[PDB]
């Protein structure tokens, strides 16, 4: 009994339906395959989860959450289907993306319906103006994001922006800003519109952002971790400097290591002995510890703000699965 | 001293500054130039002018509409941005498009942009609630009138969802579903949130929708004649059967008429003389003047709802040039 197996119980049933209840207002018959496909390929679906159980920890209630929970949601998902066009994403959730299944050119009508779907559910919240603010600033955080993640890479895209725009150096610190952008925010939104849905108390819904930003951070840490340990070294092959392993890399080695790491990211294909000599210059310097160690910074950030938030014995076990505490 | 040129010099200077004001809200220096590209390209701003003049007729100002009024262009230049995608659009106002400067990916991420710029909007009215619920209904409405325009089309598209989902038959009252929902919409919109911007009279506000709405659904018509007639034949070489000529037509072709003019919009590669055919079966049941009748009658609605405004001089003159009473 695992705590999102039994949010998933307790909220699930919930969350799905006003997943389709928002996408569905004004749909089209003949556009609702297409529209309901994201949202019907499953998900771990762990921040409306956060959401819901943050609304229920300060107020004993979740239902009345339920819009902001479908907000952060539908968020999400559409954060993927523009995500899997820039990228040429083919597979997802084991299944077909909807790039793939429908065309690049239709997940952009689709996109744009999930931003207006997300715009009801905010008219649907009990604060409308608020969330409106709210969802702006956090969709524009990913974006930002997103464009700065992108930029960070050493090779690999065929846009003149991407290409002319590319920073000259990424460093950690370059790199801690992009994901609490890319990850942290809206994990960080997840947890602060659940008690701003249910309670006026300003200083525990930013006790719940700062909570859900840290945690985003050692999420993506650790992510970043296993994309370089894993498929071995895939990130490696995607020419990322925005990876925390390489980041914390690149800031400790020497002047001939750097450029040569730096020379294996630029590859324009990077082969398997380049990802194994790329992973050698890591481990040269120890930032494969480096990076778990600081995945347990944000960790212990995190629950500096959780001990803030009352009965929050459900976040601690959110917590502990969101940052992967076990695996690391 | 015609009416865009004078109100351009009357309005222009306010409109412009109000687009970047909305987009330059949080945007980083690196992205800038990226973002404000689309607002620096030109064009007409039919839709703000509009606004604004809808505001001042009812009002006596229009300096409190500026925020509906950068709603709407920016609402048209997101749309723009995505279309150019969609249809691989090189050039627009004499200029590269976003996409062709920046690349595709790079104009996904700056039209994601452009509608949280869209919502800084919509907070700074006089009525954001309100706003906010109008905006994501004039979106859906474009994201549908796109879908059928292209669903509409006969052939030449490469997702699948295009072609899978492609109509067997697209009939008059299709046609003016569509482009009422295309082009309509956002000229309705334009004219109706200048009056809510200035005023709570829900009449003054439904009559300047139903005026913008037949206004642009007359323009749509009359452009479409100049897509057949000239460029001669731009629309039947994009296999459209979402045209006005084209719509009526097949309304009263004989048997095999019609199915040769069908044959002809699906032929994958389009020849010179495959458009002269098609032309000369719009011309044998008189689909050209047919055409020019229905935009009279559009134009002829809209006059009766511009009717029910107060000090209305401005606003006709801006109908006369939007449905291009003059060339028509
Ligand atoms: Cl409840
Ligand atoms: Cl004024």
């Amino acid at each position: 009994m695992d705590v999102v197996s039994r949010l998933h119980q307790k909220y699930g049933a919930e969350v799905e339906k006003a997943l389709v209840r928002y996408l569905s207002i004004g749909l089209a018959e003949d556009f609702r395959e297409a529209v309901l496909y994201q949202v019907k390929t499953g998900g771990k679906r762990l921040r409306p989860l956060l959401t819901l159980a943050a609304a229920e920890a300060v107020s004993g209630q979740w239902r009345p959450a339920l819009p902001a929970a479908a907000i952060v949601e539908l968020i999400h998902n559409y954060s993927l289907i523009y995500d899997d066009i820039i990228d040429r994403g083919d597979v997802r959730r084991g299944l077909p993306t909807v790039r793939k299944a429908f065309g690049d050119n239709a997940a952009i009508l689709v996109g744009i319906w999930y931003r207006e779907a997300i715009e009801e559910a905010v008219l649907d919240t009990p604060k409308p103006t608020l969330f409106a603010k709210e969802v702006a600033e956090v969709i524009k955080a990913i974006d930002e994001g997103e464009r700065l993640d992108i930029l960070f890479e050493a090779a690999g895209r065929s846009d003149p922006y991407f290409v002319q725009a590319r920073w000259r150096e990424v460093t950690l610190d370059d790199y801690i800003k992009m994901v609490s952008l890319k990850t942290g925010a809206l994990i960080a939104a997840a947890a602060k519109w659940g008690v701003l849905s249910v309670s006026d108390d300003r200083g525990l819904a930013e006790a719940a952002w700062n909570f859900g930003m840290a945690a985003g951070v050692a999420f993506q840490i650790i992510d970043d971790v296993l994309d370089i340990y894993g498929e071995i070294g895939k990130d490696i092959k995607e020419h990322k400097r925005g990876n925390a392993v390489v980041a914390v890399a690149l800031s400790h080695l020497g002047e001939g290591e750097r450029r040569r790491l730096l020379e294996i990211l630029a590859r324009e294909v990077v082969e398997e002995a380049d990802v194994r000599e790329a992973v050698a210059l890591l481990d040269s310097v120890g930032a494969r510890e480096e990076a778990l160690r600081l995945a347990a910074r944000y960790r212990e950030e995190a629950e500096r703000h959780l001990a803030k938030i009352p009965n929050n014995g459900t976040l601690k076990e959110l917590l502990d699965f969101i940052v992967a505490r076990e695996y690391a």
